[PDB]
């Protein structure tokens, strides 16, 4: 209880961060069909950072 519990981006409502496994050959930056969606930065890259 640090500030607020609730934001106002993914971490809302997202009760499932694993999924991350097959989307479009190009989701974010992936290269050929689906790989890594978490493989380009430290955050998330949710609606913020």
């Amino acid at each position: 209880g640090r500030r607020r519990r609730s934001v106002q981006w993914c971490a809302v409502s997202q009760p499932e961060a694993t999924k991350c496994f097959q989307w479009q050959r190009n989701m974010r930056k992936v290269r050929g069909p689906p790989v890594s969606c978490i493989k380009r930065d430290s955050p998330i890259q949710c609606i913020q950072a």
